[PDB]
């Protein structure tokens, strides 16, 4: 049986509104309803991995697992295996996989983050799962962020707290947060960003939705506008939204949006919004293609509709050579030429780099760079041709060209990372100097840039 070079991944997010689900939820897993939907001819074809995020979930883990497994068995006639389940309050993530993948999946991690302080601590936060699928690391985050149209800044803060503090993936990647630890990272949930239009415009918004005219509404979606202004989810992608707002519905129908202020809402309006979202971030030049992104129309127990998204995701095999693992492959090397970091910091410490990659036996520390002043105020840290030659464990180009180098620039004085980024080894040529570039972030915000040239030697 050959190892796959592609898998498909289902992501679901549903705020269940503290109500049990209806007896049939198969449309969710089939990607059927509104938006970018899945072809009927694929209904019996199982996804490799199903990742289900719920919010306001009233069920026990056992109760929900039985519903999910019985749902997938009905669709596909396959009995899925439970990879992981993790719950914080009423926020839950379930990962299921086809039984043939059980020996391909390892290094399973779970964690949660509670957001807020005192008043704001007790129900919002995130759960997450990570694991390796053969040579590929996969991370999944289900977050329920702060509610209310006038709290977008709080949601942005909740995002930064979650990506700083959620402890998933390889703990050896100490300078790196979850936004750099995985080949593919999926972040989904009731992110709670709203359509920012005047309250008086509620009925106009409803009209637009009935006409399936979403453009003037999406142009006021807080998640899209905050992303465009680089306030949140920097370097994440989202598929185009072509489904109606998924919040806030009257229960037991989808004919009516319930937007008016009520004691039960704390006297807040809930204008129709795309609260329920799926975003992703994959390492550079890895295959990832969204093949569905939509909402169900027939699951009406909650004031939200379920959202689905599916993806093709490139994966690599667990490579063994006669040499690595457990030695280098002298036929392989990675050289950096003419490299410099441009940093937004006002500090005047010396900086060094760390290179981290699962193609190395361990991470590599550089010498200190040479600081200069950029023309527009900036710190430029020059490394020249001083950077250590990296010795990969395997030189075979079918392995090495699929790898990535994580880079951290660290203060000599504090050993704290000032910026993190990632370079693909999927080059146009080997034994050839080629430009490389990554933005650098810290706590998920832009802190600078790293650029230069690479020269990659493989056994071919
Ligand atoms: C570096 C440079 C360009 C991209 C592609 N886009 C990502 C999404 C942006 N966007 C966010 C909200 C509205 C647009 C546009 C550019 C990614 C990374």
């Amino acid at each position: 049986q050959p190892e796959p070079d592609m898998i498909t991944i289902f992501i679901g997010t549903w705020n269940m509104g503290n109500a049990p689900p209806p007896k049939k939820i198969t449309s969710w897993f089939l990607s059927k309803g509104q938006g970018k939907t899945r072809d009927d001819s694929a209904d019996y074809i199982p996804h490799d991995i199903y990742v289900i995020g719920t919010q306001e979930d009233p069920l026990s883990e056992k109760e929900w697992l039985e519903i999910l497994k019985h749902s997938l068995q009905e669709i596909t006639s396959v009995t899925f295996k439970t990879v992981a389940i993790h719950t914080l309050w009423n926020i839950r993530i379930v990962v299921l996989a086809k039984p043939e993948h059980e020996n391909r999946i390892s290094h399973i991690c779970t964690d949660n983050v509670k957001t807020g302080i005192a008043n704001t601590l007790g129900n919002k936060g995130a759960v997450g799962v990570s694991f390796m699928f053969n040579g590929t690391s996969l991370g999944f985050v289900n977050s329920h962020l702060t509610s209310g149209s006038e709290k977008k800044l709080r949601r942005n803060q909740n995002y930064m707290n979650i990506l700083r503090f959620l402890a998933l993936g390889d703990k050896k990647l100490s300078p790196f947060n979850i936004t750099h630890r995985f080949t593919h990272l999926f972040w989904f949930g009731d992110l709670n960003y709203r359509v920012d239009l005047p309250t008086w415009e509620a009925e106009t918004i409803i009209q637009k939705i009935k006409q399936q005219q979403y453009a003037d509404l999406l142009s006021h979606d807080q998640l899209l506008t905050e992303r465009r202004e680089q306030k949140v989810f920097l370097h994440f992608e989202e598929e185009e939204i072509t489904f109606a707002p998924t919040y806030r519905f009257e229960r037991l129908t989808r004919d009516k949006y319930a937007y008016t202020k009520q004691k039960a809402t704390g006297m807040k309006y809930n204008l129709p919004s795309w609260c329920d979202r799926v975003l992703w971030k994959s390492y550079p030049l890895v295959h990832v293609v969204c093949q569905s992104y939509g909402s169900t129309s027939d699951i009406m127990t909650s004031d939200h509709s379920p959202v689905f998204a599916t993806f093709e995701a490139g994966v690599t095999s667990q490579f063994v050579s006669k040499n690595g693992p457990g030695t280098v492959d002298s036929q392989g090397q990675i050289e950096f030429l003419r490299c410099y970091a441009t940093l937004k910091t006002k500090s005047q410490t010396k900086f060094y780099l760390e290179f981290h990659s699962s193609c190395l036996e361990s991470f590599v520390k550089s010498q200190e760079g040479e600081n200069e002043e950029g023309s527009e105020g900036e710190l430029v840290v020059k490394f020249g041709e001083t950077l250590p030659k990296l010795k990969p464990i395997i030189s075979d180009p079918e392995y090495l060209l699929d790898q990535h180098i994580l880079i951290s620039i660290k203060s000599s004085d504090s050993d704290e990372s000032y910026g993190e980024g990632c370079i693909a080894l999927r080059l146009e040529a080997t034994e050839t100097q080629l430009p490389i570039y990554t933005p650098l972030t810290h706590h998920g915000e832009l802190t600078g840039h790293f650029q230069g040239e690479i020269k990659l030697q493989t056994s071919q």
